[PDB]
């Protein structure tokens, strides 16, 4: 087997010439050339199979992906492991190559306001997708967002994504949730599941103000902390806001805040584009059910020069989970990940 910093990265005859990419979330990522195709490509080494969330999040993403295929959403070209269940420790994901994403861009480069309209646009063309696909993302931010060096973009990291489920979205109030802090919709704290697809939308607005400024628009260091950065820019809440949250507790909890008022977004962001912070204040709604929907942000006229909506596929059919994962074994999922990966091999 071949080695890059001992562990074992090993990927058949096909895919030579290795060089370190970093720490992924389950092992560790490498370029690759790939023979078949003769260009460089991405590849993660993944060993989920000790721990029953990181296989979880393993398939749910494999599962996702594979059935996608859309510009603006990574593809898995191949995977790699063991032709046997018993021989199977790790699997290997290979992907397209991208030289960066939006979080590692964002750390040093100024975006004209023609770059932050194109990735939003291609941001927007691929949540259109997911969305039509019946599935939320739900951890959208700024490193699932890889970028070549040509500017397109394509969305990554489908480990927390779950097919739409509205009926079910309501929770009491504090309920714990697992992704990202500060990308996190004002409802996650007080009554939502986030099994809707508002919650994606907000995630895109709290993008959209970090390209303009370069920083986390709601950076909150704790759970509660979240909600109070986010009224402390959007201000209380109206009453017929607060009458939409029906939980006493949460809105018991707003009621008790102080008044505060809006902060404008032409003060946050004095450089920005009348029109890109129009459309801003549409994603960054309180109420999801007044939030602005992934396709009327395509049409807003931020997105004109770009917008087409013959070429903004959705997908063929909805996307349905078989079995619902939470519940699964370890053992069980990893069984699941072997079938799902079948279609790679000589066999």
């Amino acid at each position: 087997a071949a080695a890059a910093g001992p562990q074992v990265f090993d990927v058949g005859p096909r895919y030579t010439n290795l060089s370190y990419i970093g720490e992924g979330a389950y092992g560790m990522v490498c370029s690759a050339y790939d023979n078949l195709n003769k260009v460089r490509v991405a590849i993660k080494k993944i060993s989920p199979f000790e721990h029953q969330t990181y296989c979880q999040r393993t398939l749910r993403e494999i599962k996702i992906l594979l059935r996608f295929r859309h510009e603006n959403i990574i593809g898995i070209n191949d995977i790699i492991r063991a032709p046997t269940i018993e021989q199977m420790k790790d699997v290997y994901i290979v992907q397209d190559l991208m030289e960066t994403d939006l979080y590692k861009l964002l750390k040093t480069q100024h975006l004209s306001n023609d770059h932050i309209c194109y990735f939003l646009y291609q941001i927007l063309r691929g949540l259109k997708y997911i969305h039509s696909a019946n599935v939320l993302h739900r951890d959208l931010k700024p490193s699932n967002l890889l970028l070549n060096t040509t500017c397109d973009l394509k969305i990554c990291d489908f480990g927390l994504a779950r097919v739409a489920d509205p009926d079910h979205d309501h929770t009491g109030f504090l309920t714990e949730y697992v992704a990202t802090r500060w990308y996190r919709a004002p409802e996650i704290m007080l009554n939502s599941k986030g099994y809707t697809k508002s919650i994606d939308i907000w995630s895109v607005g709290c993008i959209l103000a970090e390209m303009l400024s370069n920083r986390p628009i709601f950076p909150g260091k704790h759970y509660l902390d979240q909600l109070n950065h986010i009224l402390g820019i959007l201000g209380s809440p109206s009453q017929e806001d607060l009458n939409c949250i029906i939980n006493l507790k949460a809105r018991n909890y707003l009621l008790s805040l102080p008044h505060k008022n809006k902060v404008p977004w032409n003060r946050l962001f004095p450089n920005a584009d009348s029109k890109a912070l129009d459309l801003l204040d549409k994603m960054l709604t309180f109420n999801p059910h007044k939030r602005i929907e992934v396709e009327q942000a395509l049409a807003h006229p931020y997105l004109e020069q770009y917008y087409d909506p013959s070429d903004e596929p959705i997908a063929e059919a909805p996307f349905k989970f078989d079995m619902e994962l939470d519940d699964l074994p370890k053992e069980k999922l990893k069984e699941l990940i072997f079938e799902e990966t079948a279609r790679f091999q000589p066999g």
